[PDB]
């Protein structure tokens, strides 16, 4: 059925946009349901699949950003809590960065505490392809959902990606870099998020004769 499965994903997607009706209690029903069945179609590994059911889920979205946004982004939230396969939680992080600055100031403030938890289980993951993608997506997330927290949550984001300073590999040593700085630009305070992140970097090289952790000398340097 790897034929049969193409057909199936392509049908779902033009009979949402040529209903021409929406916000109706018959309506909400349908957008929750076969929506988390789009990356299904993506999550099955065959590149004929792959690549053309990945295109029509971004047919969805476009064509509803005016109508239905928050009946768009409350399904979307539930699959990196779900906290997926590497390649289900992946494409789906394209996704959420692009309408972060298309959230309302009226509803944003409940968007941000439940990110948090989120934000860092996907911080401790060693995929080196799903690190690569939050260093594409905590430059816009953290910006348009950076004004919105106290000095409370914000303290706790930075120590974990400092621990992702101390793994070994090239790919996600740059990550964890562009991440500490993006949030500084948009945390509370600009000028007094600078002042913080040099005072934790150079007790990790406090007097220099010592033994250093050669992988971790270099953590320290792209983070400046």
């Amino acid at each position: 059925t790897k034929k049969d499965r193409v057909n199936h994903c392509l049908t779902i997607c033009e009979n949402i946009v040529a209903q021409s009706v929406r916000n109706s209690p018959e309506f909400q029903k349908l957008l929750g349901i076969a929506m988390e069945l789009f990356l299904l179609c993506s999550d099955d590994a065959e590149s004929d699949v792959r690549m053309v059911a990945d295109e029509c889920l971004n047919k969805v979205i476009k064509a509803l950003m005016d109508s239905n946004l928050p009946r768009l982004q409350l399904e979307l939230y539930k699959e990196i809590k779900k906290n997926g396969a590497p390649r289900s939680l992946r494409a789906a992080l394209w996704r959420f960065a692009e309408l972060a600055h298309l959230v309302r100031p009226q509803k944003c403030r409940p968007y941000l505490v439940n990110l948090l938890p989120c934000l860092t289980r996907t911080s401790k993951r060693p995929e080196e392809s799903v690190q690569e993608t939050l260093a594409a997506a905590v430059p816009k997330i953290m910006a348009s959902f950076g004004n919105f927290a106290n000095d409370n949550e914000i303290k706790v984001l930075l120590k974990a990606f400092i621990a992702n300073l101390k793994s070994s590999s090239p790919t996600i040593r740059r990550t964890a870099a562009g991440s500490a700085v993006s949030i500084c630009q948009h945390s509370r305070r600009t000028q007094y998020f600078y002042s913080w992140l040099l005072n934790v970097l150079l007790g990790l090289l406090v007097p220099v004769e010592d033994e250093h952790s050669t992988l971790l000398i270099l953590g320290v340097l792209l983070t400046l």
